[PDB]
């Protein structure tokens, strides 16, 4: 079996880079506190005991309200009177920086007026390793360099508004299949530990890790550890993962937060580089927590030292200082688990004082137009024979499938949207928002033809084809919409349990088509969709006159696709993935069957880094619409490649930050009421053993430490660490490469010139993309596009070195429009 | 058995009053037509033979192109690029003259603009005897006098246009079962022939009969007789209602065509007063007619009088030309059994030419501002505590019902409007057309709340009563759509054969509505409907805090809502029929089981005059919301009713003829002419007459099956209530002058409906009837004197005994006020004759 090896001590913070103001103001109240308040900073309370979906207590004595830890990475979950942002894979297929960061602005601010202190996201792990994966939607591209900058934008957006995001998943719950024990059982499969991620050390650095390590750079101020095993390590408590990769080789300062329910032993977990636990306790509402009382315990009988803990609070203080959060704090204004405007303050046991539990606040301000626009802007035109965009003067306009539709149970009738039921613009599980409403396509289809007095209908029943038919042939244009749907592994929709069982369109998606596109000679096909879907059954009928993809646009959906399809926004979006011929054209299958008897089932990554389209590259394979493919209403032209060559060793020793007493310091205080189910940071009495409750108290306990793990002294810097996303020196720009791009055609628009490199050797993809922009040119008008490759982005990940190094094959780079168009080449210097 | 008698002979047309020139221009014409020419006009070619769903060969030697017929009375049926108009009921609900003759010109210029010649349309029959006969919402009211004004208008609007209008169904078609013998043995009845509605002389007068008189008198050129019987003779053959009441009564000048099947016989039809037959075969297809070929040869053998054909031709063609529709022809554009470009000229055999059959031509204009308004217009009030208009500023709006939502069929995807499937805005049959595009209350809502910057849904699934419950706990206003349906016997949905089941609201509405209330404390009902529903049990829910029954719509019905919601149009439509506690409190069953054994089921009209509100208010019932009742976002005052008293040949010509009839050789088919298969000629297979006829009774017992009287070519008497149009001129004398003043005492402007009812007194008359109203535009505070005048035929009753209108001796009053029980000023009126 895969094994994790063992990496201890668990860095300590140290102030790096632009956390050194953040460290001092965080060393500055922790150093105030008692053992009990900074437990209760690592500890929530308890599931659904106050308001958030994880809610920390705080520490009252010292001012600091319990933080407030709320879903989604595309809006506030479980709130009211929030907007729903179009998914993090739309995000993708804008190939833009700036709307990244815009996006992330106008959530974080929407979550700080609600009082959440953090936000659960943006994700970039699922990475996007399997098509049919049921959460990639969620994070960006299964490209590492696209998702990293675009995942670091929207931190950058979240971060500057005041609220501290956080990167997750960490790190390779790449399938939703058996990634938790409990929900694995409920859909009739029994495992001991959850699926095992087993991946070599080169391909976690060049593929899963790279947008972690930007996420780093970027200033993220936490990460939250993932349910799967690594090498058969739990994420939340595999200390390779979290104390070597993300805290020595990423020097990470932010705090690592578990997954809920990925919290799996107390000691074993600290020790390995955890920081918080959520949502506090060891099940849903089962009263007992790994940290919490155990916490304070295990520091208190000596197996955690003080300063591990002490790094804990520190590491979260300095999170929430860094954002300034501290200037911006109100406790939660609304409660995750009901809409009334009184309740009892504590949830899940209806305890505590009867008061006001929701506000009503409406934080959307004008965030409907960045919806409205990141919608348009993230519409791949992927064919258009000359059909789009559409005059308005088109006589008969057929709207015809489902997915134009409405819900017919509310844009929100479905919980946390587990169903596939009208127009597909937010897909399932806790990566979601009630949307404030919905705008359909039919609604903003409809509207546009009767501004210009057209006729117009919509079918929305995928069965009713005779209907579909006899409107096709009548119709000027037939606007056909289809669907494919997955989502988070709790949820399961038409048995497809979170991840998809196949690429195929949902609802008699392709007969819908065939039955348009054989009646009516200008059909255009329109899909919302998670990701991938096959379209090699009619995407080449010669009467399917254009395609578009739309990905989850959120509560603008209709409007952003009339914008594009009616030629208001002329679409510059770029598939962020490969659309392959068939499913094994992708390889990377799931694990859908158990395969190591009814222990954790074990997920071999032996692609190595080959997903997506590095994969279908190394197979020769041809696919439909590549990766960085898609239209637009004008030509560029690519032209004039230019390239110029451009000109610690040890850590502190651990510290502690204020005193730890005896055990009777931290006993419950006499007069408060403990509510039941809340999880607090106190011992029932000075006996140790009785008031942790835990049957292995006191136990082999050294054995079960492993070796180092509580070594405070004086550590060597990692040669790939000592700086933030990496060692400083993989920032240094060696390469500047310019060309000119040429607007050629008729229709302002956006242009997304692409930057591959080729970094040789018999083992390395034939191209990966490096850089990329979004650029907006009038008819004719011309720019150059500069951009500079760092030493890490000519690099490999040398497992005898520990490092990246520039390998001494040569290499090259590439310019173009896609990854399978780039008409601009050249050897590149060698550099190192 | 019920027993119609006989009244012959079928009185022949003489230029009467508007009539004069279009009757010269007509005799001119038929003058020179020989006698096939002549039967072209009365007969249809057969059934989908041409482009209209009835059309006539027209006469080619005197380039008069065949005439094309075509449903609906709310739009053109079976075409495209065309407009749906609101129900007729929706017209009544206005109670808005102007409106009414507004949609009626905008129906005639789309009409006229695809090539067709006469409009079937508008209806009054049936009137509306029971509240859930299933085409009751194609006319307007129970109420004769609103109906026959409204309807009066419609045709005018029509007319003015340039198109025929065709005042249906003629007569006592009241309820949809057992109308048809072939239909009803589709749903398990063996019936030998049509229901019979069998009525008294003094209720057909003073109900049924009166609208058509109103028809008449506005100048109608067509009327169509209906598939029942009325006293157990045939509507289309029925020499009681077509040739005494309708033509020597009433003094009709125009002609009468068969509903599609409705037509019996050829030698009784033509003389009990029928015109015209359609679609011109005996059943659909069947290459044989009553009349084509069989009326050549009853005239050839001295059966039917040459008069009698001449003067259904002068008819057929005096309507054509009063309309001035030679001015407009041009050949149908389109046609009504396929979308197709091209296709073969003839289709129902596919036979004929193969050339463009549809040419697409956008006739709506810009009627969908006249659809909105009218929409709007017609949408009543029935409760309002203080929640409407909405401001716009509500913070969460709920839309819930199906009736909010799509037809996930498409608009038009239910053929003929059969199901009930979204929101309500089309009932079924042939009384429809094809919606150009639907705007659905969701739609229309929604697009006000986004504009607001507020936050809205539709939850349109009306079991999904968990999500409705959730979301009505969180939302500022609860806008709560429900429906019930009607239609044509020919269709049956969820088991109404046409005729509605019940009159509770369908797809779970009852349940839904509560849903809704029980969670929210301002739920606002908005109801779309073929007619009354009943409202018990929800209507004084404390969280029903307003209720709307909007009608069928046509095409801009979530515009035409959202209107009146938002305030954009204070609402002053009434409601034109009563809302009871329960079904039984209407009376007036519907004949559901054979109650002749296999013979025609009998109608008895037992109840006379009392339907709708005469009933409630002879047996003291309340309803919850009376005839004439609309609410108003002001409030308006009457005062001040004053009361001031103002100030025909008795023998016909003798019966004519025009143009010569010559020998059977004269009529055989022509050599040169491919007769196309199921297409209906008016030609003979040889000089042979019975052979020619194919008719197995030939020259059977003749004379026997010839009434007394129906060959009499002599002057006649004229009846002392005919001898004008709508019935003798004196009816129509001004007896009384009212005037009332009516305020708008609250804050915003509106529409005041004010209604006059009479008392005529007497033991067996209604405690009051409406006979005047007028919608009266009024700023705040703004007054106005409404005036109007009584005539004779207003203070009348029919007087069986001496076949006329009587002022009967019984002291008559006169009420005016806001609704037929909201009645607060009331003058006795002084004896006048
Ligand atoms: C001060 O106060 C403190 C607070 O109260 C006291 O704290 C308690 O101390 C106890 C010891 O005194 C702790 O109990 C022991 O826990 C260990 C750890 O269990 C967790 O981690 C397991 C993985 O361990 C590796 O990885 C972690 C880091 O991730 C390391 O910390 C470990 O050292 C170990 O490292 C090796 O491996 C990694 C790579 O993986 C390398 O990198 C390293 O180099 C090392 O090689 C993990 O598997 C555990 O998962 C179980 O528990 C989960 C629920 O918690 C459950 O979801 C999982 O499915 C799994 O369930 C199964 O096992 C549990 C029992 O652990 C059963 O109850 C359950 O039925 C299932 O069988 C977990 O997340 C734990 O291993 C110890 O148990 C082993 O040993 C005891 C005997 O001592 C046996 O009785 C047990 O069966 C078990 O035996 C297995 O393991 C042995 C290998 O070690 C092997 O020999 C056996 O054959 C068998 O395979 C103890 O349970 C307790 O956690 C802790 N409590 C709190 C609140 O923190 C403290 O004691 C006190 N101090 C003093 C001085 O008084
Ligand atoms: C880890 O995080 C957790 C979660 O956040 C932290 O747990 C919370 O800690 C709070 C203390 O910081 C504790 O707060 C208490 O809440 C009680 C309930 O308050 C609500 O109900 C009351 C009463 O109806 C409303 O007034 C109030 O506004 C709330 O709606 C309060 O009643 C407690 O008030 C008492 O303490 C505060 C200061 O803490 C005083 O200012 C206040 O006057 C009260 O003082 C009396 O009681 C205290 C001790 O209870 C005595 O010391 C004092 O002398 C007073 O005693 C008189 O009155 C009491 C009865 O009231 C009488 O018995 C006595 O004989 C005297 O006559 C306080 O406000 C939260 O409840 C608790 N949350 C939960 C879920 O448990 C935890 O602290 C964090 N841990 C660390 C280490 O940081
Ligand atoms: C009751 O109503 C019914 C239904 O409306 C009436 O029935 C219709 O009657 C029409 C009038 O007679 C009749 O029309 C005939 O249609 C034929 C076919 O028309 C179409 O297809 C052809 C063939 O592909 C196309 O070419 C044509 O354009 C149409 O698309 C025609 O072939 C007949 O046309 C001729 O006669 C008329 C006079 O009516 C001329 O004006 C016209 O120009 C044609 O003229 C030639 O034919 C006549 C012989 O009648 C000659 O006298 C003349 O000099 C021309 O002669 C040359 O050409 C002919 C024919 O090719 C040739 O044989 C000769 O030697 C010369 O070379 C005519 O148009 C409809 O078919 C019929 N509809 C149905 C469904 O049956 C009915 O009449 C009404 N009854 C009454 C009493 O009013
Ligand atoms: C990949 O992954 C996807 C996603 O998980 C898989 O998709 C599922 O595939 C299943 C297997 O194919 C699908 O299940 C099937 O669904 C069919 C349709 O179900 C729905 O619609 C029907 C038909 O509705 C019409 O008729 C109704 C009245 O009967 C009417 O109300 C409705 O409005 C429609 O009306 C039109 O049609 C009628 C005439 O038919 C006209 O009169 C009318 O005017 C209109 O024109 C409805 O009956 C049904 O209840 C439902 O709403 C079913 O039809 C399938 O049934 C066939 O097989 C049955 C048992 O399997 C058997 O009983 C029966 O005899 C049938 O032959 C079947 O349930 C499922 O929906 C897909 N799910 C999604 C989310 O898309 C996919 O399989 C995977 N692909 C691969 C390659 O693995
Ligand atoms: C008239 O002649 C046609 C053509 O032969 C024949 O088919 C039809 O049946 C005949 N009609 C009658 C009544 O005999």
């Amino acid at each position: 079996l895969a094994f994790s090896p063992p990496f201890y001590p668990s860095p300590w913070a140290n102030g790096q880079g632009e956390w050194a103001e953040a460290y001092q103001r965080a060393v500055a109240i922790v150093s105030q506190m008692t053992l009990d308040e900074k437990v209760n900073l690592t500890t929530g309370t308890g599931w659904e005991l106050e308001k958030c979906v994880g809610q920390t207590g705080g520490v009252p004595r010292l001012n600091i309200g319990g933080m407030c830890l709320q879903d989604s990475p595309l809006g506030i979950r479980d709130s009211d009177y929030n907007s729903a942002f179009p998914a993090g894979v739309n995000v993708a297929a804008t190939w833009d920086k700036n709307l990244a960061y815009l996006r992330g602005q106008a959530m974080g601010q929407e979550f700080s007026d609600k009082g959440i202190d953090v936000q659960l996201g943006p994700a970039a792990g699922p990475l996007g390793r399997s098509p049919d994966g049921g959460r990639n939607w969620e994070g960006f591209s299964p490209d590492p360099a696209l998702t990293g900058v675009l995942f670091a934008e929207t931190i950058k957006g979240i971060q500057d508004a005041g609220v501290v995001a956080t990167a997750k998943h960490y790190i390779l719950n790449e399938q939703e299949h058996f990634r938790q024990v409990a929900e694995a059982a409920g859909y009739g499969f029994n495992i001991s530990d959850t699926i095992s991620s087993n991946v070599d050390d080169k391909t976690i650095h060049e593929m899963y890790l790279w947008p972690f390590a930007d996420a780093v750079r970027a200033g993220v101020g936490a990460i939250m550890c993932s349910y799967n095993q690594i090498n058969n390590s739990y994420g939340c408590q595999n200390s390779y993962t979290l104390n070597k990769l993300l805290k020595a080789e990423l020097g990470f300062q932010g705090f690592v937060m578990s997954d809920w329910g990925a919290h799996h032993s107390g000691v074993g977990s600290a020790l390995a580089g955890l920081d918080m636990s959520m949502p506090g306790d060891i099940t849903f509402d089962s009263a007992t927590s790994f940290w919490g009382t155990n916490l304070t315990i295990a520091v208190l009988n000596g197996t955690v030292p003080q300063w591990r803990v002490d790094d804990m609070a520190v590491r979260i203080m300095a999170a929430y200082y860094k954002v300034g959060r501290d200037r911006l704090y109100q406790p939660p204004n609304f409660s995750s688990w009901t809409r009334d405007e009184y309740g009892f303050k504590y949830f899940y046991p209806q305890e505590g004082p009867y008061e006001k539990v929701n506000h009503f606040v409406n934080v959307q301000r004008n965030h409907s137009e960045v919806i409205r626009k990141l919608g348009a802007d993230s519409t791949v035109l992927l064919k258009n024979n000359n059909a789009l965009p559409l005059t308005g003067k088109e006589r008969k306009v057929a709207i015809l499938g489902e997915d134009a539709g409405s819900n017919s149970y509310g844009a929100n009738g479905c919980s946390d949207r587990g169903c596939d039921n009208g127009t597909l613009a937010m897909a399932w599980g806790s990566g979601t928002a009630e949307f404030p409403y919905l705008v359909t396509p039919e609604q903003a289809i409809q509207a546009e033809v009767l501004k210009h007095k057209g006729s117009v209908y919509a079918i929305t029943d995928n069965w009713a084809l005779s209907q579909v038919e006899t409107l096709a042939k009548q119709a000027s244009v037939s606007l056909v919409f289809v669907n494919s749907d997955a989502g988070e592994g709790y949820i399961s929709v038409d048995g497809n349990e979170g991840d998809r069982n196949n690429l195929t369109l949902w609802k008699n998606g392709d007969n819908l088509i065939k039955a348009a596109a054989n009646n009516c000679n200008n059909t255009i096909v329109v899909i919302h969709s998670v990701g991938p879907v096959l379209v090699d059954e009619w995407y080449d009928h010669p009467n399917v006159t254009a395609i578009l993809w739309a990905g989850l646009p959120g509560q603008e959906s209709g409007n952003s696709l009339a914008d594009v399809l009616y030629g208001r926004v002329n679409p510059g979006a770029k598939s962020p993935f490969t659309w392959g011929k068939t499913r094994e054209a992708y390889g990377d299958y799931l694990v859908r069957e158990l395969n190591n008897g009814n222990g954790a089932p074990q997920d071999d990554f032996s692609e190595g880094v080959f997903i997506d389209y590095r994969g279908f590259d190394k197979r020769n394979e041809t696919p439909i619409y590549e990766f960085g493919h898609g239209l637009s209403y004008t030509t560029f032209n690519y032209s004039g490649l230019h390239i110029q060559v451009l000109n610690a060793t040890e850590t502190g020793a651990a510290p502690t930050f204020g005193q730890v007493g005896n055990a009777s310091d931290y006993v419950y205080p006499e007069g408060l009421t403990r509510i039941s189910k809340f999880i607090y940071p106190w011992l029932n009495s000075t006996d140790l053993k009785a008031s942790s409750g835990d049957p292995y108290y006191g136990v082999d306990t050294a054995e079960h430490v492993p070796e180092g793990a509580t070594d405070g002294s004086p550590q060597p810097v990692l040669p790939a660490g000592g700086g933030s996303g990496g060692n400083p020196r993989l920032y240094d720009e060696l390469i500047r490469v310019s060309v000119t791009v040429k607007n050629t055609g008729r229709v302002a628009g956006d242009a997304v010139p692409q930057l591959y490199v080729s970094l040789g050797g018999p083992n390395e993809p034939k191209v990966v993309l490096r850089k990329f922009d979004r650029l907006t040119l009038k008819p004719s008008e011309e720019t150059v596009w500069t951009t500079t490759l760092t030493r890490r982005d000519l690099s490999n990940w040398d497992v005898a070195a520990q490092d990246w190094v520039i390998t001494s094959y040569p290499k090259k780079v590439h310019v173009g429009s896609s990854s399978r168009q780039l008409p601009l080449h050249a050897a590149l210097p060698k550099v190192q």
